[PDB]
């Protein structure tokens, strides 16, 4: 049976070494871009000699991801505001993000990364709410709410940043150059939805990091109208 | 740059040597087939051609980059969503048959979980027309766009996540032969080792008292999107008092 990269014991070169070298090449130039055969040249040493730390490219990548959850600034415990502490994990999680933009997309696996890191992360996330008295999956439910949140946004952020590498066109530019193409649709009445979106919305108006505040706020709302009525 | 939606499309023309017209539409269809049965990185120019039995540059006449490709593929297979006109006067049935379809259409096509990598929405007719029926599904309460927005935020938050996870399970399945039951029995040992630890109580108690992993995925999508309405009607109460 093929063994967790997690229960897989390691014994100049290291598996951390090996990883943080592979995350800084994905930093900059992706997770394709951190081959064992390019850390190998990274650490200058033979391909050849990193599997007998990190057997494949899969384990390398669930390495870096625990790794480099690792680097947010956490206190031990949540405390008593849950509000606070949300938004606490929330601010660290984008700017982690932000930092390794390929968390975002590098992970195309069902199974959950159980590192030491993510572990002790989920510690804290699933703690902020242990002060209800609430059943797990009712616990796990709005904990999704709130990481569907965040991720969905920074995810969305880190695409347009990708997008604009390419295209030299940045969301604001976006919005700009779409403009003659959106009044077509609003002007066809086929898109009432959207045109009430597009004539009221305010998001798209704001800086990236005033929009993200504003929707944690309206989430951590959603997330206390449902504790009222789970745990009254 | 023009967008795709904008860029005209040429008639449909007959090369010399080819049986069949080529057309913007057959070869987005040709590409779905091929994004469907071997991953969207396999449908090169080139083999999207080959599929059609046409030569190659003659494709980029219709479809000027992989890019736009990947968008109109995305908007194509959502017209397959099955949805009336208009979501009428019960909320949750309505998002809960969006729901359903969605679902349905990214096990359909799952790449539709992973290769959208751009900032930019889709705003072909299909993804249009998709998106009035769910933003209208809150149109009737009394809301500010960016309420509603955070709202239908939590419902796709919620169907994206599950989904993305579920078809994640099924291509890593493919690779190692273990699905999402087997990883289960197969970790126990190094999750009884992580409770054992006492570093995890959290955990400990997810691992004791969860449900959800338990169920068939139809049943686990369902509880969970039951949950996910649950919130959505709370916040709906909260949001007009009294
Ligand atoms: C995330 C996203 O899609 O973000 C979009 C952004 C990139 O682009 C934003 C965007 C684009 C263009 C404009 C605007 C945008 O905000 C402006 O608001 C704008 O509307 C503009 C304008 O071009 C205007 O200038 C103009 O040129 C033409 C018109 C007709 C109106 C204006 O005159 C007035 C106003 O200036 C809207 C925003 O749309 C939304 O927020 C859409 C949210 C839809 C949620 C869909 C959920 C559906 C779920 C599902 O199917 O499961
Ligand atoms: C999505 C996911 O991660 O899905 C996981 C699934 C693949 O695997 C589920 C999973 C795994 C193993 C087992 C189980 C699982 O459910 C069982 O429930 C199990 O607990 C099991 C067992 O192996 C047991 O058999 C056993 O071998 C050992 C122990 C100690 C207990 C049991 O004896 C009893 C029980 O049968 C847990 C489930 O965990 C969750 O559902 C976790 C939700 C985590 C949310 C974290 C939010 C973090 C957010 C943030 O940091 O921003
Ligand atoms: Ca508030
Ligand atoms: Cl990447
Ligand atoms: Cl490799
Ligand atoms: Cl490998
Ligand atoms: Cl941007
Ligand atoms: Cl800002
Ligand atoms: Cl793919
Ligand atoms: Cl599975
Ligand atoms: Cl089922």
């Amino acid at each position: 049976e093929p063994v967790s990269i997690w229960m897989h014991p390691e014994p100049t070169l290291s598996r951390d070494q090996i990883v943080r070298a592979a995350v800084k090449v994905a930093d900059t130039e992706g997770v394709e871009a951190a081959s064992m055969r390019r850390v190998a040249a990274e650490l200058g040493a033979g391909t050849m000699s990193l599997y007998y730390y990190v057997p494949t490219k899969e384990d390398l990548v669930e390495l870096m991801v625990d790794e480099v959850i690792g680097e947010t600034r956490l206190p031990d415990r949540p405390g008593p505001d849950w509000r606070a502490a949300l938004t606490l994990a929330a601010n660290e999680k984008r700017a982690l993000w932000l930092r390794h933009p390929w968390l975002a997309t590098a992970w195309r696996n069902g199974h959950p990364v159980w590192g030491p890191n993510s572990l002790r992360q989920q510690e804290f996330v699933l703690g902020t709410l242990g002060v209800f008295d609430l059943q797990v999956d009712e616990l796990l439910s709005l904990i999704g709410l709130y990481n569907g949140y965040v991720e969905s946004f920074v995810r969305n952020e880190v695409g347009w940043l990708e997008e604009a590498r390419r295209t030299k066109v940045d969301m604001r530019e976006w919005m700009r150059r779409s403009g003659p193409y959106a009044q077509q649709l609003v002007d066809s009445g086929e898109y009432p939805m959207f045109a009430r979106v597009l004539a009221e919305t305010v998001a798209p108006h704001m800086g990236p990091d005033q929009r993200f505040r504003s929707g944690l706020e309206r989430l951590l709302d959603s997330i206390g109208a449902s504790l009222d009525r789970l745990s009254p």
